[PDB]
């Protein structure tokens, strides 16, 4: 069996917020630190590679996919928040309805809302400095990769795949796919593929590259008129000016299982045959598992050992960035088979 | 003695009883509360007024004018899907049409809370239908007393409607009651209505439903934007567009107006009415403007409601009072009754 070195920071536990917005009510968050402890208890118990902090890249990278007025944002929301007396973890209240302005106002909740797609995701102290961490290991497994490793594991919290160049949402704040993406391309790299099999479409990253067509993006997800986001997603998007074929969405409706799921993997994987990239990124998540809370799909954990399997088999240097999964007893299990079945197992 | 004005008030506006609002990441007890209602009603009859009133029902029709079908249908049925849907809290958004994603109507209702909203502040529940049919009719009731020989009614309106566009709810609102009544202006030969909104917050949905047009003007003074609610309309570029440019006007203060800033506005927006001759008015009409209100930063007094009545009443117009935003209960009452006693020639 092949073996995988895996990135993980323990900076990531610096976001910890007690409350998301959930059917009406403040409840326990589903985007929780133990995610990623379990994972990586799973990493060190079957012995999958080396794990390794990540470098610090700065925020050079991270501007070259997310715009500077939402990074510094980001940096300050939560003091602002404070400042403004507000009692509660920082969450959107009002937003750019239909009909309204895309303006950035002043006020802090109206920045708030202007650099939302949903209120499900609270801002607290050390949200920042988690997102800085989760990005650095994205890029510390890019340059794994591009210095020579096959592959790489980006143990990334908090996930990324659905925040765009200047939105955040869906538990995520810096797109650490796209980061990684980019940087390849600024690295040499003359087209790279991104696909997400995270159950939720990867709409962050759609939008960031939704008018190039050096970076393809493809994403298999569950029917977005019935699921987050809900506003992305559709079979019909495809592009926009030279993007135009170089997006892919894939979705299915619910209780899908792996024999069919993997149908969609199969063509996701013949587009990138012709598209022919030199480098892969993988938004993994695992909340396509019959146990996710938030989710529809019926993967079992023996699928994740044939995903990976087959992601091995288009030969490409790959990334997988750490995404979603949300039955916290079963996401080690679940995402480290993978990268198992990457390196052969089953 | 002081003149006499009518009314209109429904019992059927305690339907609309939420117990949660969204506010700095908490879920607290909601400011636009029943209580505001019945305040208001207290002094109409304190006071002696003028006759109190029940709405007529006017049904659908008159709503759609203004608001699309989709959107009342989605009202109707919200609370019942979110029940079905297993949902154990009150009908809140979470999550929107963000900055690059579709304005495409999905199925779930998740989304079509979403599609429809502009804010998380504005709780659904049982009622809330019963609750904004009524206040429609109760904006209505009051047109219909004006259109057949009025010089004037108040529409004691709950929930409020300035907020509501065509097919998006919030800030507290769901049908735009001073619209409806504007519209209803219109279809009965009215050629011209302006609509003044004096609430603090900018009458966004209005301007909205309005904005390619030229035969309802639209003025509303409020808070600055950059600042308050509703953030992403209400700045003094926004003149109209099309066949309605030059037909909507932004009035804008910063925090700690007091009246005698406030009232050099409300000369602008009287002499845009002047221009516009109007054949209707629709006044909009909030007191958060008052010094007291915790949602709100302007420094009006009581007693400047009484001015503010008697201005209103010089323009010499049919004029029809809408209730919107005020959210000090306890002087809520005092407040809104001044503007219509100061119409009536009250000191
Ligand atoms: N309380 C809202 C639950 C849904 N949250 C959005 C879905 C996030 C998927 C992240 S991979
Ligand atoms: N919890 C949010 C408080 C702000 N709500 C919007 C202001 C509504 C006044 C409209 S008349
Ligand atoms: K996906
Ligand atoms: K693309
Ligand atoms: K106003
Ligand atoms: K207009
Ligand atoms: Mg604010
Ligand atoms: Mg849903
Ligand atoms: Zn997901
Ligand atoms: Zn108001």
């Amino acid at each position: 069996l092949g073996s995988m070195k895996t990135v993980f920071s323990p900076l990531h536990s610096r976001r910890h917020v007690k409350t998301e917005l959930d059917g009406g009510l403040l409840i326990e968050p589903h985007e929780k630190p133990s995610r990623a402890e379990t994972i990586l208890a799973r990493v060190k118990d079957q012995a999958l590679g080396e794990i390794l902090e990540p470098e610090e890249f700065g925020l050079g990278p991270v501007k070259r996919v997310h715009t500077a007025d939402y990074v510094s944002f980001l940096e300050t929301c939560w003091d602002e928040w404070v400042a403004a007396g507000k009692r509660g973890e920082a969450i959107p209240t009002f937003w750019v309805g239909r009909g309204m302005r895309a303006r950035l106002p002043k006020d802090i909740d109206g920045r708030l809302g202007y650099y939302s797609l949903g209120a499900d995701t609270s801002i607290s102290d050390g949200t920042w400095e988690a997102a800085r961490a989760s990005a650095n290991v994205a890029l510390t497994a890019q340059k794994l990769v591009a210095e020579g490793e096959r592959a790489a594991f980006a143990l990334c919290r908090p996930p990324g795949h659905h925040a765009h160049a200047d939105v955040f949402g869906g538990y995520c704040f810096f797109n650490n796919a796209a980061i990684a993406a980019q940087a390849f391309r600024d690295q040499g790299y003359g087209k790279v593929a991104v696909l997400d099999v995270d159950f939720h479409h990867g709409n962050g990253t759609q939008a960031i590259f939704y008018d190039r067509s050096d970076v393809l993006t493809i994403s298999l997800h569950g029917d977005p008129d019935l699921v987050f986001p809900h506003f992305l997603g559709f079979e019909d998007e495809t592009g926009e000016g030279d993007g135009e074929a170089y997006n892919l969405n894939i979705v299915f409706p619910p209780d899908t299982p792996f024999s069919i799921w993997s149908q969609g993997l199969e063509k996701a994987c013949e587009r990138i045959r012709t598209f022919a990239p030199d480098a892969l990124v993988v938004a993994l998540g695992v909340d396509t598992f019959e146990e996710d809370p938030i989710s529809f799909f019926k993967l079992t954990s023996g699928d994740y050992l044939k995903l990976g399997k087959r992601l091995e088999q288009l030969g490409l240097p790959t990334v997988f960035t750490m995404e979603g999964g949300y039955d916290v007893d079963a996401i080690g299990v679940n995402a480290v088979n993978v990268m198992q079945g990457f390196e052969g197992k089953s």
